[PDB]
């Protein structure tokens, strides 16, 4: 007998929780559907720690709303932490953990395919089909195996991204602040961005949303690019100046674009605006461009990650519930960029 | 000087004719829009050679019609020679050159992308955005990296598709008449096909439309098949049993199917049916299935292919005009079948 209560368990999470309960024989495990609400906090009744994925706020309030229920043991299924009352959280001694890495693959994967679909002209081709225009001319596609893919950033994610395109048999060029002694041995690294910006056919960003990096793709970076470049930003939105790429698209400079992350994303993304008055037009003019692919921050959303998501969580909590050293305690002091 | 006259030149070919002429400085080159017919055959007047692609037969007469303008050196820009009058050709002793391979990469590339796509459920997402549902759950993607991919057929193309998938990091299984001694050593082969149809998640057909293979995927092949399988045919169509597949898609045994080839395709594909009555109803039901990906025999339509088509074509022909041993002499093998 042990109790962990889960908050915000999606259907897609259901089965992972099973395998982990399926195996974790001795613990008592129960979830529910409503996000952890000051009001819901209460169901967490006499269960040791709580596993809950949420972008909605765990106000200083839902903390006691949950505190009093009998738990100081709470761990997120997600990467995030800035949505909790961290100050009242300690005022309270509240123990949280984070699950910081679910498959870097799904993101690396997700950009390759979006990238590759824009080079092929797959959406123009798919539009003709829907309309029942079954001929292939002149919607010709460019081959992956024939471009020069430049990667901006060389961490877990981006390396994958590297090997994938390598597999297509393309020429990968790379960029980073920290020239990973290893990759640079094979010559991947260029001296500077202004170099990769004019010999890269495809550009995939894989670098944190830094004060420095904020709007690296804009009227100036772009005018240095080749003609008919392809731009991919499956990382942090602010790296790009939307009105800028828009412009590049407008003249024929940028050949296509891939956006699974937008700057004015928050609030707009992930909300069903169907049947509503569509709230943000350029995003809406972008979504429909035939040589653009928008996606709502889906780069991460995959069977393998989610499994990570859930699980790296039931564990970390089991370690909390039980009193043992967990993985990435909630303080994750300067681990993050 | 010299003169080469070309026929049936697509706009997309246009652009490569020049990088060629742009090279071959001492030769005059000139082309036509419409195909060659006794009617036209005059047009290549004085042109030492004629380059040309078409499906209309180079009927019995079309030849002299050509002959009289003064030319007998003609080289096709595409693979097939079963639409040429071999005997007259020979009674005429005309000299011809086909162009046999136009980027095999193009086809293994297009198949690998389409699969990844279905694997990830992109269509369903994109259908979502269009209606404007900017939320992700439950359109969870499966990672190519996590799958077992079975390559049926191991030549130029299947080989290339093999490499890419390992770029993704999937477990690749193959199967083949002639177990290439090299891959076989690395233990990729499986002894039989029923081996394949049961450990394999994605299956990619890359083998010939042989009286033997003519319906390998039918209601029996499938049932061996794994739940959540993903079938991918980008080669000959007769290999799949469309009704088999829909039943499997309908039941749910099939996760996704991807088609660039269709058996009841001659006549429908390559036709603009927009605003006319659509000729084939499963074909369409399929075109629109949330999880099918139909494309009209387009796996080869790439900048690289169409480039060799021309280039390889003009080349070999110049070896004709010049009088050299060129690539791909089509020998009058009476039986065009
Ligand atoms: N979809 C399109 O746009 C077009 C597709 N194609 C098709 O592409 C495939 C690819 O061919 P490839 O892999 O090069 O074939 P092979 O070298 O012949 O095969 C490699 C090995 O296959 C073995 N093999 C032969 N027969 C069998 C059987 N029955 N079972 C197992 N293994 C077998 C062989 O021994 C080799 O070791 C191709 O098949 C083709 O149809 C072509 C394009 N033009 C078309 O539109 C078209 O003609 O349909 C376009
Ligand atoms: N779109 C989505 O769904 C999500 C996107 N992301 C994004 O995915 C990317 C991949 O992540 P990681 O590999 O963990 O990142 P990372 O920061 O480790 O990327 C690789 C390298 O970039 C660094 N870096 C920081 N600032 C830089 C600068 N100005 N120039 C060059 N290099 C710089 C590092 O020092 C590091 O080794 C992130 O950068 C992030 O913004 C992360 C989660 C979800």
């Amino acid at each position: 007998m042990t109790k962990v209560f889960a908050y915000a368990i999606r259907k897609d999470e259901e089965p992972f929780l099973n395998e982990w309960k399926e195996a974790h024989k001795d613990i008592d495990v129960d979830y529910t559907d409503k996000l952890l609400t000051p009001e819901t906090a209460k169901l967490a009744k006499g269960a040791d720690g709580v596993v809950v994925y949420q972008q909605l706020d765990y106000t200083a309030d839902t903390l006691q709303a949950l505190a009093d229920a009998g738990v100081t043991k709470m761990s997120l299924r997600n990467v995030g932490v800035d949505n909790i009352d961290m100050d009242k959280a300690k005022e309270l001694g509240f123990q949280i953990t984070n699950v910081p890495v679910y498959s870097p693959n799904a993101i690396a994967e997700h950009a390759a395919i979006q990238a590759a679909r824009v080079l092929r002209q797959d959406k123009r081709m798919d539009e003709k089909m829907a309309k029942r225009d079954l001929r292939w001319a002149p919607t010709i596609g460019r081959e992956v195996r024939d471009q020069v893919v430049g990667v901006v950033g060389t961490g877990h994610i981006g390396q994958v991204f590297m090997r994938i395109m390598e597999g297509f048999g393309a020429k990968v060029i790379a960029y980073d602040i920290f020239k990973n002694p290893e990759l640079e041995k094979k010559g991947y690294y260029v001296d500077s961005l202004d170099d990769l910006y004019k010999q890269a056919d495809v550009i995939s960003l894989h670098v944190p949303d830094v004060p420095a990096n904020v709007h690296m793709i804009n009227d100036k970076s772009i005018a240095e690019m080749k003609d008919g470049v392809v731009i991919v930003n499956c990382s942090r939105g602010r790296l790009v100046d939307t009105d800028a790429v828009i412009r590049g698209l407008d003249s024929g400079k940028i050949f296509g674009f891939v956006m699974d992350t937008y700057e004015d994303e928050v609030g707009v993304f992930n909300k069903d605006w169907e049947g509503k008055e569509f709230p943000d037009k350029r995003l809406a003019d972008l979504i429909d461009r035939p040589n653009v692919l928008v996606t709502p921050h889906t780069a991460f959303y995959t069977t393998h990650a989610v499994r990570n998501m859930v699980v790296k969580a039931f564990n970390n909590n089991l370690k909390l519930i039980n009193g043992e050293k967990p993985d990435s305690p909630v303080a994750l002091n300067k681990n993050k960029f």
